[PDB]
Parts: C-alpha cells; structure tokens; sequence
C-alpha cells in the first residue's frame, strides 16, 4: 500500500496543465474559514512554517501539498522541496518556498482554479497529500471562493477535511455548512477541532469530540497549534507540537490518544491510503472509457494535416462524390420533383387556346384568302410560342436546386479559404453552363415553330372557324407533350450531367496548384489542441496505474 | 405609176447593210457569160462607158434615174453617201476600188442621173466562164432563186444559145422561161447556122427576146454606137428594127419592171409587216436593253431568290423534301428494329454487373439502343441538302445569258448551304443525345406501349421505351432541319445573295454578256430597224 499514495500524486501532477475536474480523482480537500487556523494545521503536519501568513494579502489559489517521507538513504540536506510549475528546481531554503507560494498567487493579474503542486521531502513527515483551499469569511469574492470550494468538494471521491476552531460553536460552522451541501449525511467528511485549550461549556463542540452528537461519520480529531503570540515569537512548530502533547496529557487525559498533531497525521495517512485502494478499481475503468471518448473526438477532428499537397487531394475529391451522389440520389429528387411535379403542372395548365380570340382566327382567314390550313399554321405557330418561358423557367429552377445542393454538403469542411474557394468554383461552373442549356431549350421550342407537320401519327383531319379551332387545340396538345418531355431531358444533358462529369476534375484542376496550397490549408484548431492535450494526459495516466 | 420604181430603190438601199435576201424584192438580175458582152449592154443603157473593162466579185445594183451641180449627167454611190460624182472616169474607178477592197454577196448601189436614160434598175452579177466560178454560179443562184426576181439572160448570137450557160442556170431555178427575159447581143455576127435568128423571130423563155448590137473590142462613143446600131437594123433585118435595138430594150425593161412591181407590191407590203412583227418578238426573246446596270443586278438576282423560296416550299423541291421527310427518313427509322443486335446474353451480362433492381440494367441497355437512331437522322439532313443544292440547277434550267454572273450566283448559294450544315447537324446530334441523358419512365405513352423471368420483362421495357423515343426523333429531326437549314436559307438568300453580289466593283464583270450571244441580238436589232424603216417607205 506504500505504492498507492505516490501513484495518486503522480496522477495529479499529469493532470494539472490540463484540468483534473473531468476525472473524479481520489484526494482530500481541506475546507475552513480563515479564522479557523487551517494554515497552522497544515504547517503542523509538515513541521515547519512554509505557508505565507504575510501581512499584505490573502492567497487566491488551491495549494496541493504533497508530503513525502524520505528515509532512509558535500552533504545532503535533510529537508527539501520542488514545485510542479518550476520544473526541476530543488529548494533547500524554506523561506523561498513560502515566497514562491505567495508569488504564484500574486502572479495572476479574484480567485483562480489553477492548483499549485508543492512537494516537500522530509524524514519528519508521514506520506500524505492534501489540497488546501482559500478560506471563507462567514460578498463579491467570498462567493467566488465558495463556488470554487464546491467545484472541488462536489467530487464523489473527495474526502472532506473540515477545520473548525473550538473557540466558536461548531454546529453553526460555515465550513460544516458547505460540506453539508454536497455531503448531507456527512458520510465523507472528517472534522478537525483546533484551539482545544479554548474549550468550555461554554459552547460545543466539546460534546462532539466525546461523540454526542456526531455530524460526520469519519469522526473528529482535536489539535492545538500555535496562535499569533506565539506566532510573534518564533515558537518553532517542533516546540509547539511537543507543547501540545503535554497539554493533552494533563487537560483531557482520557482523550490524549485520539487527539494531537502526530495522531492526526497518522489517521489522515491511513485514511487517505484506505480511501484510494477502495476507489482505485473504479478509477482504472473510469480513465479508460474517458480515454476512448477523447480518442474518438481526436479521430473525428483530426485532420492530422499530414502533408499539405496530399490533404487537398482527399478533402476535395470527397466533395466531388458528396455531389455526383446527391444530384443522382433535396437529392436528386427535388430535381425529378421539379421536373415531374412542377414544370408539368405549369405546362399542362397552359391553355391550347388562351389569348386566341375568335376574331383573331377570322383575321388569319381573311389574309389567307388575300385554304384553312394556311390560317392554321400561323394560328398554332403563336400558340406553340407560349411554351418557351416555362421551359426556360424550368432550367432556372434546376440551377436553383443545384446551387443549393452545395450548401447541403457544406452542412454535411473547416477551411474558410478552401471551402469558400470550392463553392465559388462550383457556383460559377453552373453559370458557365446556364447559357448553353438555355439555348438548346430555346431551339426545342423554336424547332416546332419551324415545320408543324400534319403527317404526325396523332393527327386528325381536315362551320369554318369551328374546325380550325379544333385543329389548333389538337396539334398544340401533341407539341406540348413533346416539349414537356424534351426540356427536362435537355437540362439533364447540358447542365446536370455535364456538371457531374466536369466537377470531378475541374475542381482538382483549378484548386490543385501548389502555389495556392498554403492558402487553402489554413481558428478552431484549439478545440483539437484541447483534445490532443487531454488525450495525451489520459494515455500517460493509464500507463501509470499499471504496475 | 412613175413612183413605183423609185420606192423599190429606196427599198433596196434600206437593206444593203443588213442581208436583203430575207425580203425577196421585185427586181431584175442580169445573168451572162463574160463573153456575152453584158458590160456593153449595161453601158449602152446608161449611154456612157462607166463599167470597168481593164473581174468584178460583187453584184452591182445599177439604178438609172431620168432627170429631164451643174452637170447634166451625174452619179452617187450608196457607200460614199451623198457625194455626187460628175466624172464618170471616177465612177468606173470607184467600182474597181469597192471590188478590190473586200467573191462577196454584198451589193454595191450606184445611182446615175441622166436625161438620156429611162427610169430603170438592174442588178448586175459576176459572169461565168463556161471553183472560183462556182462560188459565183452559187452567188447567181442566191439572187435568181428569188421568186419576184425577173432574170435578164444575155447570150451572144455568136454562140449557140440553147447550150447557154446563162439559159441553163436560169432553167435550174425557173424550169420554163416563165420569168426570164432573153437578150441577144452581137447581132452583126449572126448567121443562119445558129439557134439565134430563129428565136428572135422556138420560144425558150416566156418574157420573150430582144436583139441588140453593142460596141465590141477595139472600139467609139456609146451614143454613136446606138445610132450606128439603128442604121444596121434599118438595112439588115428591116422587118425587125421595131422589135430590137438599145432604145427598144430600155423601153421594154422599164415597162416590164414597172408592171411587175405594182403586181407584186400588195404581197410585199403584207410580207414586210409579218417579218417586222416576227423579228420584234425575236428581239424581245433576247430582250435586254441593259440601260441601268445596277437595276439588272437588283432584278436578275431578286428573281432568282423568288425562283427559290417558292420551289422549296411549293420539279419540286416543295414535296420532294417532304417526301424525303415523311417517306424515306420514315421508312428507315420505322424499320430500325428494337432489340436489334441486343441478344439475350448481353442483357444477362448487363444484369450481372448491374448486380454488385432491374431498372439500372434497363437504362444501360436502352441508352445503347437510342444511340442507333442518330446516323439515319444525320443522313436525313444531308438528303435535304442533296435536294436543295440541286434545286439551284432547277432554276438554272428554268434567263441567262449572263454566264459570269449566273455561275457566281450558284457558288454564292451552293456555299451558303455549306455554312448551315454544321449548325443543323450539331442540333441533330443533340436531339438524339438528349434522349440518352434522362430516359424518363413517367412518360404518358409508356404505360400503354409497355405491353401492360428477369430478362423477360427488361426486353419488353426496352422495346416499349425505344418505340416512343423513335416516334420522337422521326418527327423532331425534320423539324430540326426545317429550322436551321431549309427555313433559315429561305429568309437568308434574299439578301446575303444581294449583299455579296451587289457591288459596283463586280458590275462590269458579272453583267458582261457572252460575245457569241451578244452579236445575234445586234444582227436582229438592226434587221428589225430596217424592216420598220422599209414599212414607212411603203406607207405611201
């Protein structure tokens, strides 16, 4: 179980650059009011004053203090430290360690969630790690602090070290109240009572240390640390802890064995140790699922941008098939729709005799004499003329639905330069094709106005205007049937099918030029950077839980 | 009527430049051998030696006109118009000159005015000498073949007249002597052993005979000679003096010619009028003044245009085209079989690859069937071309008469067609290719024609669909052609013809008439002019 405490410390270190809150890591958080003297508690564990008590300001960041027993095996210093933010630098002067803790706080231009990872090596300490948090003040900043404390203490695997001075009434403790918000029955909260010599009845919690009543299940431990004056005199922590044992032996003799600094360190060391072993089987499982999740995110993003010329070949060739595909089955079917549900409904609604008054028929006849058939060709030749616009209109409707398909596969790339270039290339490609197709359309109608055969199989022959009327409806009907089939077919040849073939390669040809590559492969690369860092932290972490 | 012999002379002058033997005028032609002394006969009529004695190769039409400057006797030739000759040595010299200058059928018209002569006109012809001679004999025939031509056959009493070359040629065109008057010269060389004493008294010719004695070689005033002749007749042959001699002969010719003209003149009037009307139509059949050159280009070309639009849309042209559209392009296409070439195995092969729905197999199949309708369509277009560039020859043959211009126009049109053939042919290709692009199954005529195993059905589908797609093209292609080739050109030809051609630069070249056919019009315009001219002369 010796191996177990260091691995969690090693685990925590891996995580600080990137944020440990996503993994429910097993550790103990220390929560107390500034007046509870929680700093003294921590300084009494290490056995030296290494936390700032400086007159000036308060500390704004959680300090993860990892104490590691070193024994056994110029000359070698007995006590020393190293910070994770400094990397390798080894501290032998404890005044500098304290100044660096103070400094790192000052360093941020409020409160901040970035933890500080200080490791202290000493033969006088037990192996134990604790996460100190900014103290409460029983309103703009203090709530920032409470919210931050909650971020830590909301963790399921987080044991709570609740520090309260015996000086006050423990049932009304600000510390005990916040612990209760996340842990109602106090199933994972350990209480610490400082200032035992200030105990009297008086106020509680004299009664809790005796177990009547008990607001937490991990129990309570009493201590007495150095207060200011003795803090004005350099009353060494070593002398103070010695002073504390004597105190407990005379006042409260029957409890000496469940209180004091030496005993508190042993219990926390035992309890931290016992807690991780218990939660470690679920933790391995927990990092692995997360590993796979992050891996998929990286795979879905990445985009490794392996080599720039090669990536363009892969990103744009796929834009070609997301295209030929959809036009050939919005589809693909908006098109058939437009060809067989709308261009049809229109054309069919064109009257074979609209506009043509009886008088107009009579006028054609009069000039014809100056044979009904001659009147007939001129008449019909004006009826067949009203079919071009809808046909032309049809073409436009198709263009519409095609220029719209690209966004349908803009929405189905993250390179603003590349995506924009390709779109312009396609949107423009169609404009080049819109004249050609429109002309064959014009012809198709115009061929009809050129010959008007009467030897057509679907024709019937042939008072006076009575029949002419019948003739025109008859012929126009077949000529419409013609156009209504040939125009859609037309569009498909010159615009739709032309483009499917073309785009496959004119895209690569205008785009695939090495000069423009730097431009196209140019942001939310940070989302990937956030993931690349997390992914890496997890794999390394999983590596550590093994052995 | 004094007036009749002069009008004839006017009649002869009007037709000296143009060929006068179309009209067949009333006149007397003198035919004789060179030894007959025919020159002497003519010289004894006029009363002066004016004929050359020194070979004349052109007919000399000698018109004598009674006059009773300042001379009493004088002449004028038609060619030296208006010049009055007072020296008869010059007249003789001019005759020699006019002859040497060019045998020839073109006559020379010499008129002599004198109080000693009677009003009389005679056409002298070159003498025979019992293949230069034959041109002359042939020439004599051109004149004496004339129905209204009286023949003055001159023979010497010296020889035998029944064997007369002159009488023989006269007999060739006029078997009996029905319009031939015989003249016997050299009477003083007459003796019992000849045919001649007997005739002057057996009748060879019907117009009768007249005897004379003229000046012979080695001779003497003509005036003295005729006086000498009267004396001869008064002593020898007294009983015939009154039927012979120069004086009597002049009297006879003047009388016989005059009565003959009045008699033939009614029909002559009728005859000239008909030829005039006839020639005018001929001029009309050439009919091109070419007064305004620009106007000719404008009208000759505009009419070839209307000679065009007409025929393509209504020999034809009008229906040969439709024929080709609804009788040939149709029989083929209709006979193009569906499933043609497509064995069952190809369909099974199509399915295997369709795999790894029947419809996908169907599109690949039909899309290969529809490809076969293009060639005939393309073929159709050309057939129209065939029949159209060919219509141009149909209105080269149905005019000009402007060879440079006509040839250019053919090139202008024939090439015009060459310009539209790419366009139309491309539209044809598209029309077929259009079907191969979408192949809808929601066509209204599909459920019906669809007729109602795996390949069992596909086979029926393909037949069904190809059928409608066929129905499409056989109607749409002609329509196509009509837009881009036939109808385009009709509009077109009216002005792109005019625009390339209508250039002042090209007027001289194009409107150049053919020299072979430009001369025939000139021979006719001048002939008609004279016929008109002759009529006004006759109009009194």
């Amino acid at each position: 179980m010796e191996a177990l405490i260091p691995v969690i410390n090693k685990l925590q270190d891996v995580f600080n650059t990137v944020g440990a809150d996503i993994i429910q890591l097993p550790q103990i958080v220390v929560v107390g009011t500034q007046s509870s003297g929680k700093s003294s508690v921590l300084e009494s564990l290490v056995g030296r004053d290494l936390l700032p008590r400086g007159t000036g300001i308060v500390t704004r960041r959680p300090l993860i203090l990892q104490l590691v027993h070193v024994s056994q095996e110029g000359v070698e210093a007995e006590e020393w430290g190293k910070f994770l933010h400094t990397k390798n630098k080894l501290y032998t002067d404890f005044d500098e360690i304290r100044q660096e803790i103070e400094n790192e706080t000052e360093r941020i231009s409020g409160v901040s969630p970035e933890p500080i990872h200080l490791k202290i090596f000493s033969p006088n300490v037990v192996n134990l790690t604790l996460v100190d948090l900014p103290g409460m003040t029983k309103k703009d900043i203090e709530l920032q602090i409470r919210e931050l404390i909650l971020r830590f203490i909301s963790n399921p695997n987080s044991i709570i070290l609740a520090v309260t001075a015996a000086n006050t009434d423990m049932a009304t403790s600000e510390a005990l109240k916040i612990s209760r918000e996340v842990d109602p029955d106090g199933r994972r909260t350990l209480a610490v009572i400082t200032k035992l010599d200030l105990m009297d009845a008086g106020t509680d919690a004299m009664d809790v240390l005796m177990g009547r009543v008990i607001p937490v299940k991990l129990g309570i431990i009493g201590v007495v640390n150095r207060s200011q004056l003795d803090i004005n005199n350099k009353k060494s922590v070593t002398d103070s802890i010695r002073d504390e044992y004597a105190f407990l032996q005379k006042k409260y003799p029957s409890l000496a064995n469940r209180n004091g600094t030496k005993y508190l360190a042993r219990t926390l060391n035992r309890l931290l140790m016992h807690h991780i072993r218990d939660c470690l089987p679920e933790l391995k499982t927990r990092i692995n699922v997360l590993a796979a999740q992050y891996q998929s995110l990286l795979n879905s993003y990445g985009e490794p941008v392996d080599d720039k010329s090669a990536t363009l070949l892969q990103l744009i060739t796929k834009f070609a098939t997301e295209y030929c595909n959809t036009i050939e089955g919005c589809g693909g079917a908006r098109i058939c729709y437009i060809f067989h549900e709308t261009f049809g409904r229109t054309l069919e609604s064109v009257d074979p005799l609209g506009g043509l008054n009886t008088i107009d028929i009579l006028t054609a006849i009069r000039n014809a004499t100056a044979v009904p058939e001659v009147s007939f060709e001129l008449l019909v030749k004006r009826q067949i003329k009203r079919l071009e616009e809808p046909s032309l209109r049809c073409v436009e409707l198709v263009h519409e639905e095609m220029q719209r398909i690209i966004q349908h596969c803009s929405n189905y790339l993250r390179f603003p330069k590349l995506h924009d270039a390709i779109v312009e290339v396609v949107t423009c490609l169609l404009r080049k094709r819109l004249p050609v197709t429109n002309e064959m359309v014009h012809n198709l109608v115009a061929i009809e106005l050129a010959y008007i055969n009467t030897k057509h199989p679907d024709f019937a022959d042939a008072r006076d205007c009575e029949v002419i009327e019948r003739l025109i409806k008859s012929y126009f009907l077949i000529v419409r049937k013609n156009i209504q089939d040939s125009v859609p077919k037309a569009v498909m040849h010159f615009l739709v099918n032309h483009v499917k073939d073309t785009l496959q390669s004119e895209l690569v040809g205008q785009l695939y030029k090495s000069s423009l590559l730097d431009d196209l492969l140019t942001d939310m690369a940070q989302r990937r950077k956030e993931a690349a860092d997390m992914l890496k932290a997890l794999q390394g972490a999983s590596q550590i839980i093994a052995e």
